């Protein structure tokens, strides 16, 4: 409870002061006498589909939020304030619901941006198009948002972050829900011989889609369906039109045998599985998208053990000593690979940002925000890059974490849930 | 109140803590704010101010002799009860107690065993104790000093220690090691805004300096050893130059890097520390290991603060610097690093590369898990200041809790001290 809480930058020496603390909403999953800060999902990250909110516990949430959001625009104590908190009020008594308004919602999923602190982009947090899909009553309906919201963000490759939200939570037997994790993501195939062809991480996502009635290619790039719910209705699937799906072939400036490799990926990163919390409203259906840095391509998923792991080959091809560990061979080859990456990107001008790049300009925003703010939580154990840490400004700068509302949040897979008609 | 998991999201393997529950230092953290990232909370530090007392040492000291006799299955033995008692009657008749030299032991690695931020603890039981609870005088600590470096470097083949000297009493009598490192390089706030050598320590190279020391003025000088006993004002004494083992850095491809004219030293070794066991505290206690080489050929090579060679490196690799993603300095660290290991293991000096080290420390967590019931660590410690997620910590899920005995931060002697 101290009302000033101060972190140092070491390289720089600059202190800032934190007051927006004061502010924090939910558990970390901290205690005086134990740090959770490495655990990635602490019970309090998550949200579990039945516990809905009763109309005692939704009463002051929704005041909560809606103080808030008069209090950003500067209308804080005003006629129309008062009126909407009436408002709210009243049909939170006579629906144990409400409806958020528009300009509302478009607060709200702004700030779940700003408020996360795992993500390191957030400078951009006020320039998101958030498109209002709460008419949406079917998964073909679901189907032409998300086509929408991808050929907009995308745009050609001059990408422009984007989050497009369905129907809010009533029951809890009734969720809207995008069952894959991002919009776009590549097949894995569980061999017969343990082997794994395509993309590890989504074998069990992509055996669900063939249960489904997928018809697999079974190749190393297939781009999955989009498996869809509407309205807590059993999900169904839909093939992305492959023109909106814009990808990057994967070459280097100097190594002529680096597109042998066969190499490349889509250039709009959507997750999908998230869960936005708004005034204690629950949107579990909300694909939000930006553009890339670099690393999280070039480091995790592509050098990954359990993903595509392909530093011993890139090493083979480089002729690299890889007997002693102690020679780096690996940490050589990680590099060519992220250079490969954003070379890549940039001959076809599709928008993607390095480590570097986006680490300075995170620690412009987070010193804005301390000023304008009081405060920016942040994870530093997210928010280091998974490559050259402490060559980049943020490995050096102490950050505060804490869970401000609206946020996006962790909940679990929609097959494990789901009541199957 | 609970058995807590932690995950490795590579192998999938889960570990279940238990002995978190035994811990009673604060972490820093609340329910409501993590402070996984800041250096030096209010909870890592030790302020001479705060010493003691007879109401406060006794459950200290009950406390960790209680964890001896449990460690050596002697739990509620006669020794044991007898202990206890001569421990309490020395604390009334004292206001303090000694450690056995068992105990004493026992603290130094078990204080090592503890502390999450290190790597290499699957050493932790190997580390040579030298006890010099009897020094008096600067004189007699720059001996113990000697011994403990020509011990531990052991011609390039290095061996953990660590020298305690006598504890802290009413603090106005501690003795403090002033450097932070026993071999360190002098830096130097040159005239035209610039710094020679290490800017890590330039405050304290002034202060030799200013006590007397007659500064080479070069890249790369071994500073003078400046040692304070018994509250006493420090001395300054020159380490004889055929302890200190050094590595000249070259490169097994690139013949152009010795030219560069960089070394480093082969002995890290901690020394501005504070060792605390049973309620005693040890101001004093230099400890050493052998290197990881990336706390050279990252940190003290390429941090902006320090040696900062990146530039010059890639200037003679020919690199395109004019992007920030053509990721030349990503290229030019990775060499650098090469460069070291290779320089340190070609001349013999032990040396461990950030894979090897981290994959160890996961196989230490395994066994302390099975073992003790956990293993307090902090990941943003433990993992490696470069390539950190193709190491095996960085998929670790790791708890971190303070158990004790353990190594403190303190803060600088001239801080404090009165002439
Ligand atoms: C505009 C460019 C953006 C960049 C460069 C960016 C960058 C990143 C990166 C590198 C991560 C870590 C990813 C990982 O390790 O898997 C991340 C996490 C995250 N990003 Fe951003 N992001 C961007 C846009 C957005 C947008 C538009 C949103 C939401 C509206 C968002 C919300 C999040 C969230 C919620 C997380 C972490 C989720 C968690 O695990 O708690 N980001 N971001
Ligand atoms: C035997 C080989 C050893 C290796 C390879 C090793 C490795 C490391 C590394 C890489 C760090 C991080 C240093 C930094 O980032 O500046 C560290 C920290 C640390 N080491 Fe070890 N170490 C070794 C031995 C020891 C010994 C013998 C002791 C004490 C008896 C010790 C106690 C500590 C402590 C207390 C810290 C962190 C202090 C803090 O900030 O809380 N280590 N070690
Ligand atoms: C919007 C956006 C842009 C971007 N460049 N990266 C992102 C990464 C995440 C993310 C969060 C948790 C886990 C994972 C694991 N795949 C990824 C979410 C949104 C992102
Ligand atoms: C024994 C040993 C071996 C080794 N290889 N590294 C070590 C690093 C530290 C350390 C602790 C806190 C801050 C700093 C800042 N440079 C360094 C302590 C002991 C070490
Ligand atoms: C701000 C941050 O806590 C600080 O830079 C830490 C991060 N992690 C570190 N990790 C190690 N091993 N050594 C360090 O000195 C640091 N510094
Ligand atoms: C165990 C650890 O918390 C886990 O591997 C985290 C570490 N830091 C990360 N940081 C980012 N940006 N993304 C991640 O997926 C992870 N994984
Ligand atoms: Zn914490």
């Amino acid at each position: 409870c101290p009302r000033f809480l101060k972190v140092k930058n070491w390289e720089t020496e600059v202190v800032l002061t934190d007051t927006l603390h004061l502010k924090s909403t939910l558990e970390t999953g901290c205690t005086e006498y134990i740090c959770m800060g490495s655990i990635m999902h602490p019970s309090q990250h998550a949200r579990r589909p039945e516990d809905v909110a009763t109309k005692d516990q939704l009463f002051p949430l929704a005041k909560e939020f809606i103080d808030q959001y008069y209090s950003s625009i500067k209308r804080f104590g005003s006629k129309a304030h008062m009126e909407r908190l009436e408002e709210v009020n009243k049909e939170i008594d006579t629906t144990s619901t409400y409806q958020l308004k528009d300009t509302e919602l478009i607060y709200g999923a702004k700030h779940a941006w700003r408020n996360a602190s795992r993500c390191v982009g957030r400078i951009q947090w006020s320039k998101l198009q958030v498109f209002d899909a709460r008419d949406c009553t079917t998964a073909h309906g679901m189907f032409n948002y998300i086509c929408n919201h991808v050929k907009y963000a995308t745009n050609k490759g001059n990408l422009r972050s984007a989050i497009t939200i369905f129907p809010q939570r009533t029951d809890g037997k009734h969720d809207f829900r995008v069952w894959n994790s991002q919009l776009i993501r590549y097949a894995g195939y569980k061999q017969p011989d343990g082997s794994t062809l395509g993309d590890p991480a989504n074998v069990q996502f992509t055996e669900i889609c063939i249960q489904q009635g997928w018809k697999p290619p079974r190749g190393r790039f297939d781009v999955l369906p989009l498996l869809l719910q509407a309205n807590g209705n059993d999900p169904e699937l839909f093939q992305i039109p492959p023109e909106l799906v814009l990808e990057v072939p994967i070459r280097h400036p100097k190594f002529e045998w680096f597109k042998d490799l066969g190499l490349k990926w889509y250039g709009l990163p959507a997750v999908s599985n998230m869960l936005l919390e708004i005034g204690g409203l629950e949107f579990s259906a909300c694909p939000f998208s930006g553009w890339y840095m670099g690393t999280e391509i070039g480091v995790r998923d592509y050098c990954d053990n359990s993903r595509y792991n392909i530093l011993e080959e890139v090493a083979k091809k480089m002729n690299l000593d890889m007997r002693k560990t102690s020679s780096l061979w690996k940490d050589q080859a990680l590099v060519e690979i992220n250079i490969a990456v954003l070379y890549s990107f940039q001959s076809d001008k599709v928008t993607i940002v390095d480590h570097h790049s986006a680490t300075e300009s995170f620690i412009k925003h987070m010193e804005n925000e301390y000023r304008c703010r009081g405060g920016c939580p942040a994870d530093w154990v997210w928010i280091v890059p998974p490559m050259s840490g402490s060559i980049t400004p943020v490995f050096h700068q102490e950050m505060l974490n804490y869970r401000l509302t609206p946020s996006f949040e962790y909940q679990p897979d929609p097959w494990n849930t789901h009541v199957w008609k």
